[PDB]
């Protein structure tokens, strides 16, 4: 059994902060690139942040750059998403993901996923 266990969620006031986390169990995930996806009401689940195996390289969706920080603690098989200056626009179910796979150029699928957690930002 190899699990990617998600922790977090909640209601946050506009301008506020929230940290989400995922801890993998059953194998090292230090092998894998990781990401955070979000799925806003009526939309598709889309990749919002990505990190390399040792965190030397990060990627951010344009709407979260400067405000969100993806980091990972490999000694703990754990990944984080630190969200600052939250806007109502960031209301979504957030999922962590690990083990990047690409079939079509620049389209990433993931081997393991968190169960998802709701993050709501009030106006």
């Amino acid at each position: 059994q190899v699990q990617l266990v998600e922790s977090g969620g909640g209601l946050v006031q506009a301008g506020g902060s929230l940290r989400l986390s995922c801890t993998a169990s059953g194998r090292t995930f230090s092998d894998y690139d990781m990401a955070w996806f979000r799925q806003a009401p009526g939309k598709e689940r889309d990749r919002v942040s990505a990190i390399s195996t040792k965190g030397g390289s990060t990627w951010y969706h344009d709407s979260v750059k400067g405000r969100f920080t993806i980091s990972r603690d490999n000694a703990k098989n754990t990944v984080y998403l630190q969200m600052n200056s939250l806007k109502p626009e960031d209301t979504a179910v957030y999922y962590c993901a690990a083990g990047a796979v690409t079939y079509y150029s620049a389209r990433y699928e993931y081997d393991y996923w968190g169960q998802g957690t709701q993050v709501t930002v009030s106006s």
